[PDB]
């Protein structure tokens, strides 16, 4: 495998929850006297007071640089065009890399099979995890997620972060005795590439698969920047609730290159009733569930009109005397 | 490879043009006294007069059946819900299978490496090719495509066929001395699955690739039943004009299984000026071309903000002291 | 008022149901031996046999002409680009105008206040009503609408007509002892112009109003050619179920002028459970209903964040010391 | 007229530029030592140093309150969920109302026909104008708009403001000797309600009209958070370039009330070549211009297939012997 797949599996093997790192972030948040709201300024003062790091807002960085840290003089420059929550994320990432280096190193050490480059990629993944666990302190964030019935927009509003950051954190609430809904988080683009997979436990799309066009995550770009929802049934009978939305943040100019992603959060149908997104939806009727697969070549459904490729198991008859609206049927 | 890939390659190796079969379709159209306009009605009586086949419009066929042929009674049943052009397509498909069986077998014989199942799939593909070349007689269709400046909707209106059928036929106009624009034809779904590839000549997506989310074909579902267009530049500098549109032919009920596809037609930029779809677009300015790829793992571009995966030829730079809006950058 | 408003009110006063005309269409359908399926051909033979009218499919008419009738030689020319159901509609319209002229004249005579031009416009409206009542014979169409739970696509498939034609006919099922769901039918464009209003009984948007942006009919263009649905609550507490879909049929060329409309069907919430479109929706929860109005200037809702104009009744305070996300609040 | 129309006309009569107020904002920005970048922080301390006003970021304000000012304690509370540029806008609005009160009163006095309520609405409009001219200092903003070729996203990024705010300021650059492109600015919703009109000079939609569904501004909701563009020709031959985009600023919860607007900027075609949005479009070909109107009842075009209502100057032709794809044709 490749290094990003190695690190995806590194997080999947740990149920997408790193107890030592999460508790470290929360403990530092509390001991520093942090308060939710305007964390970028408080994080600047924590960098200065605890690490001698001077944080400066720089509009002189290249267009694509979100931050740069100069370790010779200990100066952290943060992009002016980042919103406060993004600035705080950048600062907390660097905070993990300079202030939690040994804890990150030992956590990486717990997987001896990781390749040389996968270890650095995992270091960056764990720094991102720390930044998420610092911006969204575990007990407070879990506590608000339950009060708000998992409304991602309201969570982002209360904590001053975006949709993708909230979904990231929601997929990590696997602390023993204070678990949230077990989620699978995915990020896709317009061509169906899934560039992020994180899961609390085993799901169909945790590691591979996900190229079924009836899956609602791919429909997010058809209805941009509005939450889509679906009650999906996999070919093995297991049922899931999926919500997805496009994240499209540029301001790189009309001519510039644009980045467009969709973020999806899925869970077992049995949890759907605790989500605000199930409002108005009937969840006790298996006939209203949408039948999806994992990708046409690994999907054994026999009567799918959307089917793009034949199922690789077994083969269908070819009939010169029949025409059908079900491709590769028999 | 699998059999549908074998037949995709069978047609690709022949420049998507089967001269003997195409000329057979045109000669039969002319000798039978056919006329564009109501071809379904004329095809029914040509079946009766020439092959003793009785064509019946059956509203008792199963919901998913487009046709069924009973060779014992020589009875062809066609679905009532097919529009006239689709009925004509079904009848001409059966006409190829019963009246051009030996020439189709002889054409198949020219590829000795075809597997046993690939031969049946190729028989059905060649019957479809014949039906297309019969509904859209080569010389008449070519002259209409040039007169209409390749307006696909206007061609469908003149010949009483749909969008996908016109694009199919347009990608086959490789008869020596009467060439149309050389096209690559693709059919995709919302998850990026490309279920059809047909090519007049060598193109980047003739056989594999096409999972770039900046390619306009994947943007077709965001703007349904609207033609989208793009001037694309591949990483090797070669430039192309792409037109695409969703086809949604259903009415299987609100609850029923739904069919959603997008069809794309691509050509060299040098031909774009004879397309009606080039109206209003500047074609002589390489800075206005959109830079796309074939798929992130096989794309070597250095500064793509949309990038989903690291390029396999490259290596993963990791910088703990920098944050960037360019994922997996060089 | 203007003539189209005069005729809209002419139909509204009659509960959108013309008993004499509807029974005439159904009686002629039965006495002529018509059968659902391929009505265009049977209507051609009925024109010839009963009225001496020769029906011909003409590709020589101007682009915009659907039909033309030459009364000196009794020849009806029908556009080749019309699908069979549209051809049948055209033929039945002319059939009403030549074969039901006196019945139409007396029905018009029952409204003495109609202006001179409104009488001709009403003649055309009643001919259209006859064509709808002939293509969709009352007892058979009502009988299928109940069996199919009002699935508009399935009704169109069975009767070979489009979405707008089915919705038209569904809004007319007010025959005593065999009434369908009482519907209001509207047609809008992208700018909110409502160009058709028909209602079985009194509804909020029967004659005026309908410019509320939270009403789902205006959202149809955001999700083109897919059915949208909404449980709406008017400011007076009454609740309604709304379904809408875009109808976009051109083939007038990429450069040509395009016609894009959305068609909406609404009913009281108490009927929603008989629609297939209520599947998966909770209808016994007044908290999940969306609060809409009739247009901001005639809407008295006090806490609408979407509000575009102040409500004309009373006035709100202007406060220099407050900023609010509720425009024109107080 | 009503008071919001009175104030729309107050600004329209002044070419959407208030010279004394604009120069006051710029002079105060310069004399205070302000710098673009973190204006919310600098505005808080300018309030404290110059007016004794204590600015507080209050997460205890009601959900819908952007600000509240207590003049007894001179305490300005600003909503925590406002991004920095919006916070700066709120503070500068209050700054206009407390620190430029007499000049605003004097500017209002120049329109003696303003009703008593229109004067308060004009006071708030002028405070908003001051806030815009303070956040976006005239000469600096004008030079940046010219350097960036009017790229609205890039201007928002440089100045830390949103799309609507930039378009607002762009429509005000009518200072003699330093003119920007003369623009008309509109804000619409999904139902076609135009809730804002601001104009540098006389335009067709400066005061009324704008309900043409072929106008690209109404197409913005079909392509959400994507800039749409159009070369439009009014029925009198005059041609315009239009850019539009939806603004969706919410996160009031999945169930909460939602805000959806589209903002459009229009100018003479002769200026289109200095816009970045003109990249790739041919502007010297009047056949490629789209023919639009001001609203169907006030539009005299003869062959519009989209037409919703009969033109009021015309008369209704009715032909019982013809069917046409042109509703209400001449
Ligand atoms: C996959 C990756 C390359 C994508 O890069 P990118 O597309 O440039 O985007 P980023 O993930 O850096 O940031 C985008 C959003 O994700 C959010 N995010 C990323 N990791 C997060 C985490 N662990 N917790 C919370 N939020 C997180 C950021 O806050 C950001 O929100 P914003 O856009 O509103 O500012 C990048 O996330 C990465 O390097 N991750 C670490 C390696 C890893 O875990 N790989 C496994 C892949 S499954
Ligand atoms: C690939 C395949 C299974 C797809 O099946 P499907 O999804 O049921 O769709 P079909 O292709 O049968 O029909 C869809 C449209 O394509 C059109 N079409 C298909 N082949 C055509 C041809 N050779 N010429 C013109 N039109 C054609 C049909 O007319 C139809 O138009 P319509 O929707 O208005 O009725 C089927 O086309 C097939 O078996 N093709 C032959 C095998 C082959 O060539 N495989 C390699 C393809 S990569
Ligand atoms: C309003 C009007 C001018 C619109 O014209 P148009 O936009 O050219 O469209 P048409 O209504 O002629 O036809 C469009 C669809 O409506 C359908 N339709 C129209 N009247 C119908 C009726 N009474 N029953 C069933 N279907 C009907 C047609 O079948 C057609 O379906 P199709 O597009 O798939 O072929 C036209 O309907 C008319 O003249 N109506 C009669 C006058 C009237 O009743 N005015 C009151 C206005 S509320
Ligand atoms: C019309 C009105 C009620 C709309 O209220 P609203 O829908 O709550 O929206 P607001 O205009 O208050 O704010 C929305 C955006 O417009 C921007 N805006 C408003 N006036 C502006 C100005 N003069 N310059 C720059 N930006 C301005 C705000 O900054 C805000 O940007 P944001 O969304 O990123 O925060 C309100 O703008 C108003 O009272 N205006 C003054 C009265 C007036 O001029 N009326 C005639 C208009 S036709
Ligand atoms: S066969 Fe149908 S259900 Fe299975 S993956 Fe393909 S589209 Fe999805
Ligand atoms: S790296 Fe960028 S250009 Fe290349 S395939 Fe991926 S998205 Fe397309
Ligand atoms: S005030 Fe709100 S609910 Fe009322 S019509 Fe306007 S947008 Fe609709
Ligand atoms: S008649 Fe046509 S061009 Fe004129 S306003 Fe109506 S839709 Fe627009």
């Amino acid at each position: 495998p490749m290094p990003f797949e190695e690190v995806r599996d590194f997080f999947y093997d740990r149920n997408n929850y790193i107890h030592d790192l999460d508790m470290a972030a929360e403990r530092m948040f509390t001991e520093s006297g942090m308060r939710t709201g305007g964390l970028d300024i408080q994080l600047a003062e924590l960098m200065r007071d605890r690490f001698g790091i001077s944080v400066v807002i720089d509009d002189n960085l290249p267009d694509t640089a979100k931050r740069r840290y100069h370790p010779d003089t200990k100066v952290l420059r943060v992009a002016h065009w980042l919103m406060p929550g993004q600035r705080a994320f950048q600062i907390a990432t660097q905070l993990a890399l300079v202030g939690q280096s040994d804890l990150i190193s030992s956590i990486v050490a717990t997987d001896d099979q990781l390749s040389t480059e996968a270890r650095g990629v995992a270091r960056i993944g764990l720094a991102n995890y720390f930044a998420g666990a610092f911006l969204l302190p575990y007990r407070e964030f879990h506590r608000a997620a339950e009060q708000l019935r998992y409304d991602i927009d309201l969570l982002g509003r209360r904590f001053g972060v975006g949709f993708e950051t909230v979904c990231h954190r929601l997929s990590t609430l696997q602390r023993p005795r204070q678990r949230g809904i077990p989620f699978i988080f995915v990020r896709t683009d317009k061509a169906g590439n899934i560039s992020k997979r994180q899961s609390a436990t085993a799901f169909h799309f945790s590691r591979v698969g996900g190229s079924c066009p009836l899956w609602v995550v791919h429909d997010a770009f058809a209805q941009p920047e509005r939450i889509v929802r679906q009650v999906a049934q996999m070919p093995d009978g297991r049922s899931y609730f999926w919500v997805a939305k496009t994240t499209a943040a540029d301001g790189l100019g009309y001519l510039g290159p644009h980045k467009n992603f969709a973020v999806g959060l899925g869970c077992d149908l049995a949890h759907a009733h605790k989500l605000v997104y199930s409002t108005g939806v009937v969840l006790d009727d298996p006939s209203t569930e949408v039948p999806i697969g994992a990708g046409c070549k690994i999907c054994n459904r026999t009567s799918c009109a959307q089917r793009a490729f034949p199922y690789l198991g077994g083969r269908v008859a070819v009939d010169e005397n029949a025409g059908s609206s079900l491709p590769y049927s028999s």
